[PDB]
This record gives structure tokens, C-alpha cells and sequence, in this order.
């Protein structure tokens, strides 16, 4: 279906000047709110570590803390307690996520035509909306539940595991409670935009893979879908990174960019189609970092809402995509 996907692609990029200026205000703003934040005690060192879907921007705040200790919260491979100015936070002997999180609101709120709303959302002029997000930086070795993730040896390195796994991880105040969870957006993007076998992927006219847009056609995809069941809203819960999650999956399993030829974009996106809809239909997407914290279990989304979206996303797979006419 290349002429039809390839026809979406080139519209996306027609709203490349509203997503830049869009995003260029998030800017002056996260700087403001970074140098003020910079001067309280507890969120000095503060840092920076960006578009979820047209006009929804992400912005994470990292923060230097000292040496961290981690205890998992019961069998929650992503979810931790946290324990080592800092120590106003503190419930005893662990920081407390909810109390941190409170005071970074707090100082972001006396700093605010934007407006309110482990995000806290800024509204920029009404059309554009920002989360900001603290995230703790440990620079400890990963959590025992990421030894099995990050599977990428095949597809980048051995090497790059080795040298991705060096680097810091996050934790972001996200209580399943005083509690964390595991961020590796950081991460995220170094494979995304360093995606290939070859280290010259995308350099060259030789070497030009489709990897990019198939994720941009799946993200996309569902934020279609998304439009058009409005009216009942089963698809509420589903958001571009199951869709991001499912492609690093794919990516695994198609670890050569001669899998990722530019003239097979037709093919390239129905693997990123099939391998979706197996997760939906198996009620089974892996985080990619910690692959026993199930992002689809009927905990997180309803059995009913997977199961529409399956019927959704096989008759558009079934039909040649009627979401991308027009
Ligand atoms: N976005 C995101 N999700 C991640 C990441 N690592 C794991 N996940 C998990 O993926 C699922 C997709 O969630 P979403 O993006 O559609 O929405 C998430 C989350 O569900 C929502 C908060 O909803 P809540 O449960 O009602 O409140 P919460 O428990 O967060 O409240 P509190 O903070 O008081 O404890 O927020 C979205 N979200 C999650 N993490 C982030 C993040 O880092 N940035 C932004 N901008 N939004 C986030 C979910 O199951 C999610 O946990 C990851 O890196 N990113
Ligand atoms: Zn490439």
C-alpha cells in the first residue's frame, strides 16, 4: 500500500510548521520554569532529559539524586520504593513520590496565557498542551526486572546493550502510594534515532530505511482510530507509546535494515499492523525495558476495550486502511 501510505506520510509533513512553533513556546516556558525551579533547595540541579500526538508535549524534568536504593513494589517489576535538601520528602525512611511531586506542582503553579490541570499539564494558549514530568536520575546499575529487557543483541549490538545499560536510569512519581516507576525515554529515543544494523542507516541515499515512518503510520493509526470512535470512546486508553512499545518489539524481529527497505513500506507496516494486533488479541505488549510488566493486562486495559480495538485495527488491515483516504 505504499501510494496510499506514502500519500499520508507526505500530508504529516505538511504540519511540520504548526508542530515546530507549537512546541517552540513549550520551550521559553520549560526554560522559566527551569531556572526559578533551580532556585529552591530541593529541586536544584534540576535539568532537562518531546510530541506524543500534534500539539501534545512531553517534557521531563531530571533531578540529581545521591546514591538510590530500590525495593519493588510487591511483583511489579516497574514500580519501586525509593530510599537512599532532599530529606523533606522523606515517610520514614523511603521519599515519598506523592509529597515530592506536590511541591514540584506547587512551584510550577506561583510561576504561571498558559494555565493548570506523574505529569503535571501546562495549557499554552489554549491550543497547546505540555506535561512535565520529574524524573529522579540514578546512576546505579538497572533494576534486576530490566536483565531480560532491552533485547536489541541482533538488531544494534551486544555492545550497544552494554553501552545503553551504562548509562542512568529514571524514575518518574507514577504511583501504582509513595511509589515509582522505571523511565528509559531517554533511552527511547537514542534507538529511534539510531535505529539500524548499519551504523550509516539513514545516512546515505543508499541506506535509506523506513523504520521512521512506519512508526509514524502507527502512531498515526490510532490517533485516527482514536478520532473516529469518539462518539463511544473505547479506544480512551490506548496511547502512541503501546503503539512505540509493539514497533521496538518488531524492530527486534526484523533486526536487518534490508528488512526495512524504503521501496517495502507497504509490507514494513503491515508487520507493525500484525505484531499490534497479535499484543491486542493476547491481551500481551511487553514493555521493552522490564518484560514482565504486561502494559495490556486486563489490570491496566479492560478486556472489552482490547478486543474492540482488534476489530477495528483487522477491518482497516483487512480493507487496504480506509482511515488513510482522502
Ligand atoms: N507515556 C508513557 N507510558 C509509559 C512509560 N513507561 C511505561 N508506561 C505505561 O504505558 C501506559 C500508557 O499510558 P499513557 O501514556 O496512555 O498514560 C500514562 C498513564 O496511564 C497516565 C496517568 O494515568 P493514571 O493512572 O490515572 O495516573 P497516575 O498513576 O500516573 O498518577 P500519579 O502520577 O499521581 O501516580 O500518565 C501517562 N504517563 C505515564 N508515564 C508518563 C510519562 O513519563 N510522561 C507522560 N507525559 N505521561 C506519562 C501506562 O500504563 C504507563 O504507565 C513511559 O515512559 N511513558
Ligand atoms: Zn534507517
Amino acid at each position: 500500500g505504499a501510494s496510499k501510505l506514502r500519500a499520508v506520510l507526505e500530508k504529516l509533513k505538511l504540519s511540520r510548521d504548526d508542530i515546530s512553533t507549537a512546541a517552540g513556546m513549550v520551550k521559553g516556558v520549560v526554560d522559566h520554569l527551569l531556572l526559578r525551579l533551580k532556585c529552591d533547595s530541593a529541586f536544584r540541579g534540576v535539568g532537562l532529559l518531546k510530541i506524543s500526538a500534534p500539539n501534545e508535549f512531553d517534557v521531563m524534568f531530571k533531578l540529581e539524586v545521591p546514591r538510590i536504593q530500590l525495593e519493588e513494589y510487591s511483583n511489579t517489576r516497574a514500580y519501586y520504593f525509593v530510599k537512599f535538601p532532599l530529606s523533606q520528602f522523606l515517610e520514614g525512611e523511603i521519599l515519598s513520590a506523592s509529597k515530592m511531586l506536590s511541591k514540584f506542582r506547587k512551584i510550577i503553579k506561583e510561576e504561571i496565557d498558559v494555565i493548570m490541570k506523574p505529569a503535571v499539564t501546562l495549557l499554552i494558549s489554549e491550543k497547546i498542551s505540555v506535561d512535565i514530568t520529574l524524573a529522579l536520575e540514578s546512576k546505579s546499575s538497572w533494576p534486576a526486572s530490566t536483565q531480560e529487557g532491552l533485547r536489541i543483541q541482533n538488531w544494534l549490538s551486544a555492545k550497544v546493550r552494554k553501552q545503553l545499560r551504562l548509562k542512568p536510569f529514571y524514575l518518574v512519581p507514577k504511583h501504582a502510594e509513595e511509589t515509582w516507576r522505571l523511565s528509559f525515554s531517554h533511552i527511547e529515543k537514542e534507538i529511534l534515532n539510531n535505529h539500524g544494523k548499519s551504523k550509516t542507516c539513514c545516512e546515505n541515499k543508499e541506506e535509506k530505511c523506513c523504520r521512521k515512518d512506519c512508526l509514524k503510520l502507527m502512531k498515526y493509526l490510532l490517533e485516527q482510530l482514536k478520532e473516529r470512535f469518539k462518539d463511544k470512546k473505547h479506544l480512551d486508553k490506548f496511547s502512541s507509546y503501546h503503539v512505540k512499545t509493539a514497533f521496538f518489539h518488531v524492530c527486534t524481529q526484523n533486526p536487518q535494515d534490508s528488512q526495512w527497505d524504503r521501496k517495502d513500506l507497504g509490507l514494513c507496516f503491515d508487520n507493525c499492523v500484525t505484531y499490534f494486533l497479535q499484543c491486542l488479541r493476547t491481551e500481551k505488549l511487553e514493555n521493552y525495558f522490564i518484560p514482565e510488566f504486561n502494559l495490556f493486562s486486563s489490570n491496566l486495559i479492560d478486556k472489552r476495550s482490547k478486543e474492540f480495538l482488534t476489530k477495528q485495527i483487522e477491518y482497516e488491515r483487512n480493507n487496504e486502511f480506509p482511515v488513510f483516504d482522502e
